[PDB]
């Protein structure tokens, strides 16, 4: 739905069940993790000269974001955007912090429909502050790769941490495409070799979903494009050439999606031709068994007049052959 | 209709019933409001060092605009545009004043048709001069948010006032889209599960209305794009990063509209396929009940010749099965 | 047709009936007007330090243009373009003169067809030299607005005179669009509620005419775009911000035309669906009155065998109801 | 076909019949012309301080081009491009010479098919070296305009000579368009008023040919665009403003072609609608003469039962009117 | 499939059968060749001041690439891209080495389906390091042109070697297009003159394959575009103007592909019209032989009533002519 105030703090999303603030402060050497539901127990991490990750799951608490935002020096309107989930993904560069809004998807296979949660990211000094609206994410491997010190996460700084969550979120889209490639694959057979009923409505659902998809990658692609040209906190030849290979991913997604929305585009045209081909066969059979049985039931019509038996049957049986011969141009 | 003079002051709109000049002069502390129908009782507000809002409802009085425009130093041709409602939304930057033309819509639900009133805005010093052609608007909350000193309107200057009316007008489009999303939603079912008559003409009305819509957002989007790059009176880091949030909105509108005009685009193609699928079933039934009843009425045709009863009925009843079996490739 | 010389002076147009040289020399204070058919009686106006308008109606006289062009210092090839009417509208900037080619249209309502005359304009010092191929134009109001000293025409210079003829020519297109909006309006009803014969050929005529139109606005739009960026003789803040409000017009035209060529584009698709809907009804009626009258004429077929009367009529009349009931899924 | 060496001199074209080297050396005062089939008798023209035109007709002699190219200092790979006719038109600028590749067409009217010969041009000092693969060209008027000293060809230099052959080649395309405008004109009637058989395959031939065309103007347009921005040997205000009026032509071609490939694009859609309109009439007639003659042959079916004459004929003749009346909604 | 680690070395391809490291070190004077399956026996070639070509066939050995990459100073993530075959072709420029990823195709004629192997190229000093996933390639002529010292390969440096493999790989695409031009050619006849069954599914396969194709040339075209603008190791006027004539090729491919995906695009529209033309003929025949034999079997229906012989046959035979005459508007 919509708002009508001047720039307040309303939450438009519809996930009012969960609230769980997780934090992962780490150095080149160490880390902890906890799940406090207290607001204040995370504010002292602003000055921690070591990479923190203050994940605030459950945005519906406008009051929680209001406090954290007033403390971290976050602008009043850039908080509103965190709460307003009906927004195109963007990157906002500021004097202190980099602000990113992203959306991650869930495709219900079978029940052809996709659902969208909006994740906000604020990068400031050594804090990648996060905002989810519901419990559960695709950021499970990244926190696990900090947990069992796997790879080059602990070794590197705090801005690199952002370019690890963003890899994890973009990587998820590769799953969605995989589900849809395998979707099309089937709902395409359903047009060649299954000309039934709700195959059409299943096809229109796909275009609908693909448009819905497209108009959330094409912007998310621009985020990593705009996150590439500029960047204040970057550590040039460390974190920049890294996400070149996430902005590379962000392209392949919105390139794959443009393939799907180009195959599915001309799929209903396959149907209409496949169907008009069937309504040729049926049409044809009707015209045959009415050019052998409509001429003959006319002969056997006159000879019911009230005013050689094998002379009429011979001349009927010969016409039913001057017919099935003439119908060798048509078969 | 059209004009043929050199740059005079003709009103092309067709709303000749209302005339009501409302003013809202306000400071950091106070305001008044009145509804004078006198022209002169608003001219002394040009020098009021406090944010005024001189709303002139009912443009049809060419004489009223002529006077106010001659007083405020407004160019002769930029007044003509205020009266000529058949014009693409634009922003005109000048030495003294910023000139903006906008259009706001009304979608008659049921009676599938949309109507357009054109609102002009002139920003000069501490005056946001307004021009409506009919009584009633979506600027009710903004004047109410000044009225009961809600939010940061009174606190800020006069150029910010403009970027509050413009938020209010752009926000209205979110209602129109909501009405059309919920429109498509229904007039799409009407193609999957209701293949009737005036469903087609209702679909063409939508494309017509969407084109009509599109070609008034895409320019209105450019207004807030061009109102972003430049700006003389702006108060940089106060009013500029505000309407970035509104030019952000202006995008999402013309992005949502591009979704609608991409779903509806390939909707008549759903119909034509759904219909050619029905004219397969009907076509098929005709070809069956004419390949069991046209062969048999031929047998019972010869035996009306004037020249075992269960031998003919057995051989007819067997053929009416060599048929309903052969029709298991087709069902 | 075509030429094959090196850059001579051939007239490709097909209007060989009229020749009438009109001139309107004017100052801040006075003017005259005459219709001499003599070539030489207009050449002394080259040095007249007061705005002249040397309209040469009837270009077919290659000799007339040859003389005037040799006198006014006009390049040999830029004269050829004046005579060669089969050319895209352009603006040519030179060391002395600005050269503009424009086309103005005539839409024969009813006889769905549009016709094109090409008007050339050369602006040099205080002379806007004109070239029409046939008598009669849309420049009647402009010469009348000089005649009865209406508006700011006499007051201003000679380059402004150009940006008054060009307003008058561009303004004409607003009439053409008005005729075509009202055309579509009707030839659209002719697809919803009149599925006849030459409705299709009338629709294809429109796309043809719209393409023909489009590819003469899109360049004419670029003329006033290119006439905006540069300009040697301009009188900056006098004549420049004037035609901004003609290049504004030039946009709205090629924006309106892009609406028409987007409604008409998907209009034949309305037809094909409306028609395939009719060939469903007809198709359906045929399948009904052949599943009540083909089964029953089979019963009344056996009982014509030569080898209770209300027992057969009751069982026929019951089947003709087990049918009209089963046909409540289909109505 | 294709090659597999490193940059040798293979001729891919299929015109192995002709070989005829023509030369036209000329000054401000005189010229000669000859048709030597000897290679060496043209090499001394490299230093002739007067405009030469060394036309080498019949490229299939790889050896001839190899020698001339080794003498004139032409790069090894830029010769390959002269022999390889399956290439997009381009302009190659070099330290000494300008290299241009062009294609000129032949449209077999009736036998709907177009054929392509590739002409190469090398401009060096006072030599416009030419390369044709077959005898005969559209360069007949240009050599004739040198021959009888017509126009400003002899008067001007050698780089201007190039911009005379190129005018002659581009001008040819105006003939092709003329043949296709007049083609469409007919093969469009063939869709409104001739719904036959191979009208469809004739329409697809046109799109095929238009795509084939388009993708040889759009590059040839870029040649004269790129031949406009730069140019080393140009003689600025002599030869440059000349071919501006050939790059102007090059536009109108690829603009006309974009009209054709926009009319023909939606022409098969005219057909499909015109045809589905006929398969309405036919469909309709079938449903009538089976709702007057299928109900009545049922009445006259019962009265053939073996178990007032104008009472049955009156009630049959009345139903055959309760029918032809009900069929006034449908006619 | 997909990965979930931080940037390790997983091989996504599915060709786990071959492993064969071939090397071709050469100077202006000599070369050797061998097929060692040992990893270490190729590492000393890093410093060989003479052009080496270290082809590593069979990427599935992650360990082999890991070692060679750690030795040659190759970044950890740019190795991952060598193993991850599901990636868009790109060129990566670095401080030491140029990194290129390319894909080469195999089109199974008949079994309408195309298969893709990914070839990686790393250019460093005098080493063009290669990475194939399966045995066999189109690089047979290039190694043969080194082998029997053909052309200018041995004569030139090591960066030129890259622009010989890349010519060989791009040249292969000319074969694919040749197979598809000849494919369309046939599967187009199959729409004009063969309106059968799986012609539709064969057409959709083509669009599918063409999209699949297009979205691997359009990037491969950009590789040679980006490999043209920049280049650190280039030897300017030696290796640069060479591959201009490969980036020229890279264009013609993605221009030819855009022709195919523009002919095939409107091919199903040929079918649907060709078919709706047949379902006119069939439809028509049915309506004839039911307007001569449905009226007459009505006459011979009344005269079976139980309540001049050549008077009825004359009046039936005359109506069967008032019919076949009326059907001269329809034939
Ligand atoms: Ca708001
Ligand atoms: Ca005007
Ligand atoms: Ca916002
Ligand atoms: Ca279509
Ligand atoms: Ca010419
Ligand atoms: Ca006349
Ligand atoms: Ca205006
Ligand atoms: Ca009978
Ligand atoms: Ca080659
Ligand atoms: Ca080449
Ligand atoms: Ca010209
Ligand atoms: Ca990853
Ligand atoms: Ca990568």
């Amino acid at each position: 739905k919509k708002g009508l105030p001047p720039g307040t703090l309303v939450y438009t999303g519809k996930y009012r069940e969960d609230f769980e603030i997780e934090v992962m402060n780490y150095s080149i050497e160490e880390f902890r993790e906890f799940k406090t539901t207290d607001v204040e127990s995370v504010l002292p991490f602003r000055d921690s000269s070591t990479p923190t990750w203050i994940n605030i799951t459950g945005i519906h608490r406008t009051d929680v974001v209001q406090r954290v935002g007033e403390f971290f020096g976050i602008h009043p309107l850039v908080l509103e955007d965190i709460l307003n989930v009906h927004q195109r993904p963007k990157v906002e560069f500021f004097e202190n912090y980099v602000f990113i809004v992203l959306k991650m998807f869930t495709y219900d296979k079978n029940l052809h429909e996709l659902e969208s949660e909006q994740v906000s990211l604020i990068l400031t000094k050594n804090c990648v502050l996060m905002f989810q609206e519901k419990i559960g994410d695709v950021f499970d491997p990244v926190r696990e790769r900090i947990r069992y010190n796997r790879g080059i996460i602990r070794k590197k700084r705090a801005d690199y941490l952002l370019y690890s969550l963003i890899d994890a979120l973009v990587d998820d889209y590769f799953v969605l495409l995989e589900k849809i490639d395998d979707e099309i694959d089937v709902l395409e057979e359903e047009v060649l070799e299954r000309p039934e009923k709700e195959t059409v409505q299943r096809t229109h659902q796909l275009k609908r979903n693909l448009v819905e998809l497209r108009k959330t990658i094409w912007p998310l692609r621009e985020v990593l494009s705009s996150l590439y040209r500029d960047v204040p906190p970057l550590i040039e030849k460390e974190t920049v050439p890294y996400f070149r290979d996430v902005y590379d991913h962000t392209i392949q997604i919105a390139d794959t999606v443009e393939t799907f929305r180009d195959i599915v585009s001309g799929l209903l045209d396959v149907y209409l031709s496949s169907v008009s081909n069937k309504t040729n066969e049926v049409m044809k059979v009707l015209t045959i068994i009415a050019t052998i049985f409509m001429p003959l039931t006319f002969i056997a019509g006159i000879y019911g007049m009230n005013f050689g038996y094998p002379v009429v049957l011979a001349v009927m049986g010969v016409i039913a052959v001057i017919m099935v011969v003439y119908f060798k141009k048509k078969k």
